[PDB]
C-alpha cells in the first residue's frame, strides 16, 4: 500500500445483483462519484467473489455501491478509513427475509496512525536528536583544533514574523512530511502551507513602508527611490522566471513552455505597484504628543486616503472581474474548482474568470500544469494560483502590510497605541472574514482560498498577519521577553533563503534517498532536519554579517 | 541519423558468400572489431541486398567485411567518414574487391561552423550586450532629464582555464576535441584540471609568502588550510559531484572522488608541505641575469626530495602493484581495448586501487573512455594514485611562484626560469611519451593522471606563464580583461556553473539537438554570460574564496 492509503476489500456475496463501488472523498464540496472498483456477483452460493480497492485515507470517504445492472443505491457507507488497513467490506443480504440489503465494514489490520502517531513525542525526540548531534559535531570541531596535539534600527518582530513564515515555507515546500495539512488545499479552505505567501505579502508591504520612509526620512530623490524600486522589482521578476519557477530536472527550459507566474514575480508586481503607490502618496511621519490615548486619531488612515481610495478601486475591479466577467462556455461568477468538482458539469471551468483570464493573457502554456485542485477535482486545465487577477488581491494584501508599518511607525512612542490599532485592524478583519465565508470552508460569499486570492483570503490572513504582530510586538520589541532566536536569521536572510531552497530543492543536507518513500515519519524527520539546517545557514550567515538584499 | 553520425548503405552483389560489417575507430590503439551491421545474401543476380548502418564520423572508420559463413576477409576500407553523409558502400565480384562511393556531399560541421561562424557570433554577442547596456543608459538617462597585488598573470592564466572549463563541460558543442580524450592523448578539455591545479599550487605559494612576510603563525595558516581543504572537499562530495536531477543522494551510490576533492586533497598535501618547511624570500639585487642562482631549488630541497619520493611511489604502484586478473603495470583502458583481452582492466592499478579502498560504487560511474572503448567497469580520473601525480604537478605550479617571487626585481630571471623549466618538463615529457599519444612508456593521460601528462601541461603552464608574465604584468601591453575577471572569482564560477549546468541563460531548448553550430552557439553564449557575471562580481568587489 502507497503513503496515506487504506486497503479495502469488498466482499460481494449477492447471487443475483452486481455491484460499483463508488468512491468520494469528504473534502470534495459537490463531487462526482469516481469508481473504484467493480465487484462481480458471487459464481456460488457461499461464495462470495471479492476484489482489491485502495481507498485514500487522507480525509474521509463516502463509499456508494450501486447496482449496474439497474442503478440504484444497494447500500452506502459513510466511513474513514486509516492509513495502512484492511477493511475487509461484506456485502450482502439480510437472511431475515432475503430483501434487505446491507453493507458492513470490518477492520482486520488495524490502521497505522499517520496523523499522530508521531505528535509532540517525535517532535520533541527529534530536537533533542538534533540538537545533541550539533553539539557532537561543534565539540568535534574543538577537539580538532585544541585537542588534536600539543601545538533606523531594525524592529526583529517584523524580522521574526519572516523568519516564521520562512521556516514554514521550507517545511511545506520540501514535502511538509507528505502530510495532507502541510500542503496546499485542494481549491477551498485553509491549510498550513496557505498561510505563508500571504503573510510574506504582508510583511513585504509593512518592509516597504519601514524602507521607504526611513529613506525618505535620512534623505532620498524620490526618483532614485523610484528607480531602486523598478530595479528589485524587476530582478525579483527575472529571479522567479529564470531559477525559481522552471523545473530544470526535465529538460532545457522552452520559449513557448515556461511559466511566467510565480511567486516572485507576483512579490516582484506586488512591490512595484504598492511602493510606487506609497513613493507617490509619501508624508512626512508625525510624531504622537499623547500616549496611551487618542483612540479617534486616525492619522495613519485618514493621511492615506489616495491609497486607500485606489486600493477599493482596485478591490472593486476584482469583485467584477470575478462575479461578472462572461466567460466563454463558464457560468458567471464561477468560484469553484471545475474537473468533478461542482457535480462536474464545468470540468474546464477551473477558477472561472480569474483562470480564464490567465488562460486569455498569457495563454495556457505559460500557466501552472499542476493546480492544487488537480489531485481531488482531478482538473485537466492549467491553472496558476500566481495570476493575474489575483495579483489585486496581492496588492491589496502588501497594502494591509503597509498600513501595519504605518501604525507601527506613526505611533511608535507609545505601545499602546500600536497594540489597540492592531487589535482593531485584526477585530475588523476577522469581521470582514466572517462575514465573506460565514466561517465556512466552501460556503460563503468569497470563500477562503489561495488559489483564486479570494478577497476573504487575504482579509482572513491579513487578521492572522495582524494578531501574530499584536503578539511578537511586546514579546519581542517592547518587553524584550523574547528576541525571537530561530526565526530572525531567516527574518534577515529572507531572499537568500528562499532562492536557495529553490535551487537546492533535492541536495544532501536538505533530502536523501529514503528507506520507504511511503512513511510518513521518514518524510517528516528528513523535511524538519531540512528546516533546520536552513534555519542554521541562515544563522551562520548572520554570524558571518552577510545579507543578500533586493 | 544523429549528431556525429553518417548512414552506410552497403549492397550485397554477391551470390554465395554472406558478408558481416565490422567498424573500428581510428582512434582506438588496440580495438577489437566492432559489429556493425550482418547483409544477406543476393536473391538473385543483379538484386543486391541493401542495409543501412550509421558509422560514427567524429575521426576515423575502419571496416572489415567479414564472411560469416567462413571468417575471411574480403575488403577493407580505412575511409574517413564525413557527418551527415549517404555513403553507398556496394561489393560487387570482379578478385571479390569492394569499392565505396559517397552519394550526399557530408556537412563540414568544423570549417562552416568555427572558421568564420566564430567571428560572426563574437560580433552578433557584442552588438547585443552594446544595445542591452545603451538601451538601459539611455532609457534612465531620457527619464531623469525630462524630470602585495595579485599578480594579474596568474589571474589571466586562471581565466583562460575557467573559460576554456565551462565551454568544454556545458558540452563545447558536442565536439569530439572539446571533450575529454577517450583514455590517451591531449584535447581542449584535458587542459584545464591539470592548469587549474599549476595555478592552485602558484597561488598557494603567492598567499603563504604574503601571509607570512606579515608576521602571521604558522599554526594560524594551517588552520586554514585545513578549513579550505575540508570545505573544498564537503562541497565537491555535495554540490558538485552527483546529479541530483536522477533522484535523491544515497551513500551506497555517492562519487566520493572528484575535481575539488582532488583539489582539496593536494591543497592540504602541497600547502601544508611547504609551511613545514616555509622559508623566507631573499632579496634579489645581481645584474642583468644571476646566470642559474638555483636559490629557489636549494631552498626547496626537502620538499623537492618528498615530491620525487612520491613520484617514485606513483611509478611503482603503477608499473609494480599486482593486480588480480590484471596484467602487472597495465596502462590501458581495458574494455575493447588492448585487444579486448582484458575486459575489466580501466586503469589498472589506479582503478585497482580506487576500487579496493572506496568500492566500485563511490567511483565514477561513467569513465571517459565508456563511449568508445565500451569500458564497463566505472572508474575515477581523479582517483586516489592520481593524487600523487597532482600533488607533484601542484608542487610545480609553487615552483614556478617560487620564480616569479624570488626573482621579482628581475624580469629577466623569471623569463630565463620559466623557459627552462618548460624546455625540462617538455623534454622529459617527450623522453616520457615519445611525442606519440598511445606509445611510450608513460603516454599522456588525463585518467591516470600520468607522470607524462603532468609534465607536458606543466611545460603548457610554464609556457603560458612566460607568454602572460611580460605582456599582462611587466611590459603591459595586455590586461586579461575577458580573462582576469574569472580570475578571481574562480570558485563561484565553477561552482555556480556546476549548479546552473542547465538553466535558461546557459542553456535552453534547441530547435535542432542533433547540430553542432546550436550546441557551439548555446556553449559560446553560456561561457560568455559565465564572463559577463565574472564581471559584474569584479565590479561589485565581490570575490567569494575559501
Ligand atoms: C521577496 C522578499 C525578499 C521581500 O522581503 P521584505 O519583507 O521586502 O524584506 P527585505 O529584507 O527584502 O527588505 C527590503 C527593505 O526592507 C528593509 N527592512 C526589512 N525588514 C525591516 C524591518 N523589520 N524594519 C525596517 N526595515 C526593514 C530592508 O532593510 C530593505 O530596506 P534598505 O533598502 O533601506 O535596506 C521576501 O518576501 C521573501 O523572501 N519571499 C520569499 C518568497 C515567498 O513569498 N514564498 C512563499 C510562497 S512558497
Ligand atoms: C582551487 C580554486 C578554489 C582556486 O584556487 P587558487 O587557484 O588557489 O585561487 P583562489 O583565488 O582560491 O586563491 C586564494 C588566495 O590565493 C592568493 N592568490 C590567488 N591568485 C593570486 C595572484 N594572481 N597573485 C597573488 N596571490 C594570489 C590570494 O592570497 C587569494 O586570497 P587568500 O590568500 O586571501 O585566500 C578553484 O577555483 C580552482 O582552481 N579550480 C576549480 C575548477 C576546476 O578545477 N575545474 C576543472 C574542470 S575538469
Ligand atoms: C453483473 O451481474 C449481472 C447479473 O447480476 C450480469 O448479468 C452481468 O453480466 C455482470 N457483469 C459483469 C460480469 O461484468
Ligand atoms: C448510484 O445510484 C443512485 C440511485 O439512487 C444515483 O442517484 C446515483 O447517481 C448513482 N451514482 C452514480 C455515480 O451514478
Ligand atoms: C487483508 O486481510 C486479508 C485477510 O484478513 C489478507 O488475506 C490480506 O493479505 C490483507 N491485506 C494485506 C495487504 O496484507
Ligand atoms: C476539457 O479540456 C480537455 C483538455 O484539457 C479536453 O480534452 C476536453 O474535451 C474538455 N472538455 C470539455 C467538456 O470542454
Ligand atoms: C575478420 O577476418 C579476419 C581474417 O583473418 C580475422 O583475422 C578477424 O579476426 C575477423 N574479424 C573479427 C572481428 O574477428
Ligand atoms: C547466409 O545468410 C542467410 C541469412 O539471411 C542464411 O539464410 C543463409 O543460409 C546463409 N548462407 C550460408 C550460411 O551459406
Ligand atoms: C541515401 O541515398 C539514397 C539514394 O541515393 C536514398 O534513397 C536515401 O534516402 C538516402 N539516405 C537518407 C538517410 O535519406
Amino acid at each position: 500500500l502507497k503513503m496515506d492509503q487504506a486497503l479495502l476489500l469488498i466482499h460481494n456475496e449477492l447471487l443475483w445483483t452486481n455491484l460499483t463501488v463508488y468512491w468520494k472523498s469528504e473534502c470534495c464540496y459537490h463531487c462526482l462519484f469516481q469508481v473504484l472498483v467493480n465487484v462481480p456477483q458471487s459464481p456460488k452460493a457461499g461464495k462470495p467473489s471479492a476484489a482489491a480497492a485502495s481507498v485514500s485515507t487522507q480525509h474521509g470517504s463516502i463509499l456508494q455501491l450501486n447496482d449496474t445492472l439497474e442503478e440504484k443505491e444497494v447500500c452506502r457507507l459513510e466511513y474513514r478509513f486509516g492509513e495502512f488497513g484492511n477493511y475487509s467490506l461484506l456485502v450482502k443480504n439480510i437472511h431475515n427475509g432475503v430483501s434487505e440489503i446491507a453493507c458492513d465494514l470490518a477492520v482486520n489490520e488495524d490502521p497505522v496512525d499517520s496523523n499522530l502517531p508521531v505528535s509532540i513525542a517525535f517532535l520533541i525526540g527529534l530536537a533533542v536528536i538534533i540538537v545533541i548531534s550539533f553539539l557532537r559535531l561543534l565539540l568535534s570541531l574543538d577537539d580538532f583544533n585544541n585537542w588534536i596535539s600539543k601545538a533606523p534600527p531594525r524592529l526583529r518582530s517584523v524580522d521574526t514574523f519572516r523568519g516564521i513564515a520562512l521556516i514554514l515555507m521550507v517545511f511545506v515546500n520540501y514535502g511538509g512530511g507528505k502530510y495532507w495539512y502541510f500542503k496546499h488545499a485542494s481549491w477551498n479552505g485553509l491549510t498550513v502551507a496557505d498561510l505563508v505567501f500571504p503573510w510574506f505579502v504582508f510583511i513585504m508591504g509593512s518592509s516597504i513602508f519601514l524602507s521607504m520612509t526611513s529613506i525618505l526620512q535620512r534623505g532620498c530623490s524620490k526618483f532614485r527611490l523610484l528607480g531602486k524600486i523598478a530595479w528589485r522589482s524587476f530582478l525579483l521578476i527575472c529571479i522567479g522566471i529564470i531559477i525559481v519557477n522552471p523545473n530544470y530536472c526535465l529538460g532545457p527550459l522552452s520559449w513557448d513552455k515556461v511559466r511566467i507566474p510565480g511567486v516572485l514575480q507576483r512579490l516582484g508586481v506586488t512591490y512595484f505597484v504598492v511602493a510606487v503607490l506609497e513613493l507617490l502618496f509619501a508624508k512626512p511621519v508625525p510624531e504622537h504628543c499623547a500616549s496611551e490615548r487618542s483612540c479617534l486619531s486616525l492619522r495613519d488612515i485618514t493621511s492615506s486616503w489616495p491609497q486607500w481610495l485606489l486600493i477599493l478601486v482596485l478591490e472593486g475591479l476584482w469583485l467584477g472581474l470575478t462575479f461578472l466577467l462572461p466567460v466563454p462556455g463558464c457560468p458567471t461568477g464561477y468560484l469553484g474548482p471545475g474537473g468533478i468538482g461542482d457535480f462536474g458539469k464545468y470540468p474546464n471551468c477551473t477558477g472561472g474568470a480569474a483562470g480564464y483570464i490567465d488562460r486569455l493573457l498569457l495563454g495556457d502554456d505559460h500557466l501552472y500544469q499542476h493546480p492544487s485542485s488537480a489531485v481531488l477535482y482531478h482538473t485537466e486545465v492549467a491553472y496558476d494560483p500566481e495570476g493575474i487577477l489575483g495579483t489585486i488581491n496581492s496588492i491589496v494584501m502588501a497594502f494591509l502590510g503597509v498600513q501595519a508599518g504605518k501604525i507601527l511607525l506613526y505611533y511608535k512612542a507609545r505601545t499602546k497605541d500600536i497594540l489597540i490599532r492592531f487589535t482593531a485592524w485584526c477585530c475588523i478583519l476577522g469581521l470582514i472574514s466572517v462575514a465573506l465565508t460565514k466561517v465556512s470552508e466552501n460556503e460563503g460569499f468569497i470563500p477562503v482560498n489561495k488559489n483564486l486570492w479570494s478577497l476573504s483570503y487575504v482579509t482572513t490572513l491579513s487578521s492572522f498577519a495582524f494578531f501574530i504582530l499584536l503578539v511578537l510586538y511586546p514579546v519581542v520589541d517592547v518587553k524584550g521577553l523574547w528576541t525571537g532566536t530561530p526565526f530572525f536569521y531567516p527574518g534577515m536572510n529572507s531572499i537568500l533563503v528562499y532562492v536557495g531552497h529553490e535551487v537546492f530543492e533535492n541536495y544532501f543536507p536538505f533530502q536523501w534517498k529514503l528507506k520507504d518513500n511511503q512513511s510518513h515519519k521518514e518524510h517528516l524527520t528528513q523535511n524538519i532536519v531540512a528546516t533546520a539546517l536552513w534555519v542554521l545557514i541562515a544563522y551562520i550567515l548572520y554570524r558571518k554579517k552577510i545579507f543578500w538584499k533586493i
